[PDB]
């Protein structure tokens, strides 16, 4: 049974648990300790002897900070051998109930606002420690696996390489825009939007009182499904409408229309930092298009064709600054 990790002949086997933390793009790893308490459990072993019992193990925790980065938006960090420095006297099956602590990690927060918010996993484990008699005396960890408690006939959890195991599931979010400052994420603006699309037309020709016609699609990151509180609604704005957008599932994605004239801003009130954009503008007789835009403090361009529609696509909306200005030129 590849569930079980076994020993090399009388070694101890050598178990460690791994956690996954979910984390989207243009966020910063924040300072998360999550530590993994056994709690020694009762019961009967199929041999008829009861589980044995008076072997603590430690309490085991991994360390999340600033250096750890995300591949396929999660880190996945594993704590030491649990059974380091554990000894066992005697024979038999030890249970454990191993559950996560809700414990250190803290909130960045401005002005009684929180920007970030972290989800523990509720589930608990059995993990089952077989120990067995040396041929010349003391005893060793010969074989150990877990199953996860509450679950109808749960099966035994698969390790996910040699004698690691992915028990814990953690999800860190965090909005857009609140930390402008590159050189400073300390210096937190808690009032800022989460993306700003404004509206120039460039020419003594320019026609400065028509709307141009956009198309925006904003695809939440995938750490909105496994948030504290998912996102189900954004707030848009544009000259004087303000509007409630439902968010579509499963995709996560909101689509909207809005028109600008020249000097008119759109504005998302506020977005989790991983989400993403496409911004269509339509194509008009006589204006190429351009744009000078801030995607998670990083500035970029890109320039449109004449008379033809506009499209910037897939764009991060991270922790820094999120901004778009889009040109439309004409000539005389």
């Amino acid at each position: 049974n590849s569930a079980i990790t076994k020993a090399n002949g009388e070694n101890n086997a050598v178990v460690k648990i791994n956690k996954t933390l979910n984390i989207a793009e243009g966020i910063t790893t924040p300072t998360a300790t999550f530590t993994f308490k056994f709690t020694e459990k009762t019961g009967q072993s199929s041999n008829g002897a009861p589980y044995q019992t008076g072997v603590a193990i430690p309490d085991r925790n991994v360390e999340y900070n600033k250096n750890d980065h995300p591949t396929a938006d999660k880190i996945q960090k594993a704590t030491e051998d649990i059974f380091s420095g554990v000894a066992y006297g005697h024979a038999g099956e030890y249970v454990y109930d191993v559950a996560e602590a809700k414990t250190g990690w803290q909130a960045i927060t401005k002005n009684g606002k929180t920007i970030d918010a972290m989800r523990y996993d509720k589930r608990t484990y059995e993990m089952h420690v077989i120990v067995k008699n040396k041929v010349n005396g003391g005893v060793y960890i010969s074989s150990v696996y877990f199953k996860e408690n509450n679950k109808s006939n749960a099966p035994k959890v698969e390790s996910s390489e040699q004698g690691v195991y992915n028990l814990f599931d953690n999800t860190y979010t965090k909005d857009a825009s609140k930390e402008p400052n590159p050189d400073d994420p300390s210096q937190v603006d808690p009032n800022a939007k989460a993306l700003t699309i404004t509206k120039k037309v460039d020419g003594a020709s320019g026609d400065k009182t028509r709307d141009f016609q956009f198309h925006i699609k904003i695809q939440l990151p995938s750490t909105n499904k496994t948030a504290e509180t998912p996102v189900t609604n954004i707030i848009v704005k544009h000259g004087s409408k303000s509007e409630v957008l439902a968010v579509v599932t499963p995709a996560d994605t909101v689509e909207y229309n809005f028109t600008l004239k020249d000097g008119e801003t759109f504005t998302v009130e506020q977005l989790p930092a991983g989400s993403k954009y496409t911004v269509t503008e339509t194509g008009v007789a006589g204006y190429t298009d351009s744009s000078i835009y801030t995607t998670n403090g990083a500035e970029q361009t890109s320039q449109g064709q004449k008379n033809v529609d506009f499209t910037l696509t897939d764009i991060l909306i991270g922790e820094k600054k999120n901004d778009n200005k889009v040109t439309n030129k004409i000539d005389d």
